């Protein structure tokens, strides 16, 4: 009767990966064969560079005390405020002015190491769009020496309204 | 032992209902208990309005012989050149122009009797969005009497280049 547990991992966690030390409370039926003990544990555990989150972590019998159960981590992606993971791939929605989307505009992509980008757009861009950028994504469990890709998917975003002269010129 | 057949239904045709009728071929003993017939069978079936795709229909041991399988046929939308399905709903991609999403446009909805419905767009259309037509839908199964909503979803279609000087002017 194993017991299952998320594993909560930033992106950041994900991308150079890290050590996480649970704490946990389990039982312990003491010197009696009547009482039981309250006793915790910190169960330590080792993130490997870009994990497919959902991978699973087992620690045999750490349950409570009759066979105890086999507490299980399922490793799970922290939604992070800037990028959507995608397998060894970020996603990155980049919030572009109609404006920019028809003029041309730069596109400053924030990579995981804390650095930026600086990508250039001349001809119109189009809603739904995406730039790959190649590497800056997540490191390939199989292969951690290299990277998946930085994805830029451009959001247009449009006027509220325009005025009644805007219209005439808009031709 | 079952066996297991797609039923195709036009999207018209979960519209209004219709009477679908199969050709199948299976065996029969015959009067020896050797030979084997080739015989086939006609299997009509009702389909009725709004039926959910995927809605089993079983024909008894229709099957072979020796038990002969409950020859089943699974309802399956065909993909419609005009319309996407969603349950009892169905949606109207609405391919428009970013000159028309941003001066106002028309937009000249066509239903599944068959007739137009011209729908009109003022304020600034963002790409993404939908305009519900209520009761332009489907008929709902538990409620044949009242049919599901039409959604008009738009598209914006972007010019491919723009002259140097329009950029000038896009401002």
């Amino acid at each position: 009767p194993p017991v299952t547990h998320d594993l909560r991992v930033s992106l950041e966690e994900i991308y150079s990966g890290c050590t996480k030390k649970m704490k946990i409370s389990h039982k312990r039926l003491n010197p009696d064969g009547k009482s039981i003990r309250n006793e915790d544990k910190i169960l330590t555990i080792e993130v490997k560079k870009g994990w497919k989150e959902g991978t699973k972590i087992t620690f045999p019998k750490e349950g409570d005390q009759t066979i105890p159960a086999d507490i299980v981590f399922v490793l799970k992606d922290k939604p992070h405020n800037i990028f959507k993971r995608d397998g060894s791939d970020v996603i990155y929605p980049a919030r572009i002015s109609l404006r920019e989307a028809l003029c041309g505009c730069t596109v400053n992509v924030p990579t995981l190491d804390g650095r930026t980008i600086p990508v250039v757009f001349k001809d119109v861009i189009r809603p739904g769009m995406r730039r790959k950028v190649p590497g800056e994504g997540l490191p390939l469990p199989k292969t951690p020496e290299k990277r998946g890709d930085l994805i830029i998917e451009f959001e247009v975003i449009f006027p509220e309204r325009i005025p009644q002269t805007s219209r005439t010129v808009l031709e």
